């Protein structure tokens, strides 16, 4: 039974209005329908979308039983429907029992909150289904923290962690994590525009707290609007669709003051023609030193408030800025005004782009027992104090943990459980080699040794996908 692509939204709308909380998301597919319909043509007419079997598809939504999450769930769900595959989606207790009763399931899409809702329902047998699970994880899980006596042993106390999963079922909002796998979502889409308008992110006066310096700066340039505070922010409320549609194409910079961290919403003011202020963070932001990631299943460090913002896009539609850097910030601004307008949006962040990655990911990406193919691995020698996330991106490839495997002149050897192995003491020719699997780790620098790291190239626009992936 062989999968057909779909160019109606007629179904997908009837299941959703089966679902209080998807009234605005469906309120968007129709906003994108013509994108979307676009998009799954043009793929098809690219690629051939022939001979894909339909999968009955476990769409389980924790959270329902966040603005962003919502946003990649609708769009991870329209995906699905427009490949044509079969979607039992759940937000209820009652109706995961109900679906994987059923059986047949062959692929799970699923939160860190509703996996724990899927192991307490249905029992031991749950583990059977461990290989089929795709793991929404906005902000990424790092090996360390996923290996449960591992974990333990190193103090991790996160809620989030210690699933014992394949780390690449971990399914991130940015490809910020190449443990995990990339899933994303769309963002929707030089006279409209008013060079001198900018506009405040953030709808809590909270988020404002001791910004002033930084929105004066600004505000000796700029007007600076809100939609929620010094007395000149001209303030429009809430708004939305057609609305901040209107709002941001008229905006030319949107400005960050350093929450919410790696939003959907810089991205959409940068479809729209918008250059982002992008506050730098030094040092970096963690689990480590913030206290909206203690607890987070990653040390991952932030660089400023959206990194795949700053390092995928940079300017001129993205300037990191030091918010404390008076001269730093006045020349960001003159910058941005004097700046010809260049809507732009990342391929992997439009319909077809989505449509690509996830086709790929259902087709080719099995942890039910090769691909990527090992045509793409590029080995690489991480220095001490360099992970091997580091040093692929510094010769613009990306790690691959799927090929950790094959990489496990060594004078002596020996085998450590640590997620900094395979080493290599090039002084005295000592190797170290991985004996937890599931310790394999593109995390993670070496204080001594060099890291011997599994690289694979990308396609420039799709970061997901190597250029034999397909
Ligand atoms: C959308 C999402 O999950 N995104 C990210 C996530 O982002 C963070 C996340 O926080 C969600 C939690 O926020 C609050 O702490 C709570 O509302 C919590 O709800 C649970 O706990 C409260 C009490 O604290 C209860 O009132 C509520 O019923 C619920 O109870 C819990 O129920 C579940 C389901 O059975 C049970 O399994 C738990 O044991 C139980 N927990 C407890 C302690 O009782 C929320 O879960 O979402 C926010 C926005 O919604 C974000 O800002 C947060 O950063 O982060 C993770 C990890 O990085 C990521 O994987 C995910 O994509
Ligand atoms: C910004 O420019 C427009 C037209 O060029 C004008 O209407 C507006 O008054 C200007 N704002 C400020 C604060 O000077």
């Amino acid at each position: 039974s062989l999968a057909e692509i779909r160019t109606d939204f007629n179904i997908l709308y009837s299941m959703m209005k089966k679902h209080e909380e998807f009234r605005w998301m469906r309120l968007r597919i129709r906003r994108m329908a013509d994108a979307w319909i676009q998009a799954i043509k043009s793929l098809a007419e690219k690629q051939n979308l022939e001979k894909r079997k339909r999968k009955k598809v476990l769409v389980h939504l924790g959270l329902l039983t966040p603005l962003g999450e919502l946003v990649q769930w609708s769009d991870l769900i329209t995906s699905l429907y427009l490949l044509g595959h079969d979607i039992r989606i759940s937000a209820s207790l009652a109706e995961l029992k109900e679906i994987m009763g059923g059986g047949g399931v062959e692929l799970i899409y699923i939160d860190i909150v509703g996996l724990a809702q899927f192991k307490k329902t249905l029992g031991p047998s749950w583990v059977h289904y461990q290989c089929m699970l795709r793991v929404l994880d906005s902000f990424g899980t790092e090996p360390e923290f996923n290996h449960a006596n591992y974990a333990q042993s190193k103090g991790h106390k996160t809620p989030w962690g210690k699933w014992n999963l394949n780390p690449q079922q971990f399914y991130t909002m940015f490809p910020h994590t190449p443990d995990n796998s990339f899933l994303g979502f769309v963002v929707e889409q030089n006279e409209i525009k008013r060079q001198n308008q900018s506009l405040v992110y953030g709808k809590v006066d909270s988020f404002w707290k001791n910004k002033k310096i930084y929105l004066d700066i600004i505000h000796t340039y700029m007007e600076v609007h809100a939609t929620v505070i010094p007395s000149y922010v001209k303030n429009h409320g809430i708004l939305s669709g057609r609305d901040l549609q209107f709002l941001l194409r008229e905006t030319k910079l949107f400005v960050g003051l350093g929450f919410p961290y790696e939003g959907p919403a810089p991205l959409e003011a940068i479809a729209n023609g918008c250059a982002f202020l992008n506050p730098k963070f030094n040092p970096p932001k963690s689990s480590k030193n913030t206290d909206f990631f203690i607890g987070k299943p990653t040390l991952r460090e932030l660089t400023s408030q959206h990194p795949y913002a700053e390092v995928f896009i940079g300017r001129p539609h993205v300037w990191t800025v030091d918010l404390n850097n008076q001269e730093e910030v006045e020349d960001a601004v003159k910058a941005i005004l004097n700046q010809k307008i260049e809507p732009y949006m990342p391929y992997e962040f439009t319909c077809e782009g989505m449509l690509q990655r996830i086709n790929a990911f259902i087709e080719k990406q099995d942890f039910c027992h090769m691909w990527p193919p090992l045509s793409a691995l590029q080995v690489k020698l991480a220095e001490p104090g360099q992970s091997c996330k580091q040093v692929c991106q510094e010769s613009q490839l990306i790690c691959e943990p799927s090929f950790f495997q094959h990489l496990n002149t060594c004078q002596s050897s020996e085998l450590a459980k640590d997620i900094l192995v395979p080493s290599f003491d090039p002084k005295n020719k000592h190797c170290v080699f991985q004996g937890d699997l599931l310790l394999f780790s593109c995390a993670g620098a070496h204080p001594r040794h060099q890291r011997v790291c599994p690289c694979r190239d990308f396609i420039k626009g799709q970061v997901a996908l190597c250029k034999d992936c397909l």
